């Protein structure tokens, strides 16, 4: 399938134990997709002071469309030193590994895989 319905655990930035997916734009996008597939991916909602607490490169989920079965359609965009790789809509949050942190909510998304 080109798209997959996922329910992403929303984590508080100060709870996150593993604060990025790796060391290159290509690696973080790769790892993010693997974790999304394995159900081991969390979402941090971006506000003032969140991103500097996480590790670059960042992986964003961004709205790709204006929501089948409650699931907002999203795609992945990476960022490193203020350059983005991809072009998409509004940020829903930054993806991080989920290693058992207790979430505050779930974000239902339809991921272009």
């Amino acid at each position: 399938k080109t798209h997959v319905q996922l329910s992403l655990p929303v984590l508080q930035v100060r709870d996150v134990l593993v604060r990025g997916f790796g060391d290159s734009v290509e690696e973080v996008l790769s790892e993010a997709r693997q974790h999304l597939k394995d159900g081991t991916c969390g979402l941090v909602e971006v506000e003032k002071g969140v991103l500097p607490q996480l590790e670059q490169p960042y992986v964003f989920i961004k709205r790709s469309d204006a929501a089948p079965h409650g699931h907002v359609m999203v795609e992945l965009v990476a960022e490193l030193e203020g350059i983005q790789y991809g072009r998409s809509g509004e940020t829903l949050g930054v993806l991080v590994p989920h290693v058992g942190e207790i979430p505050v909510a779930y974000r239902k998304v339809l991921l272009r895989k």
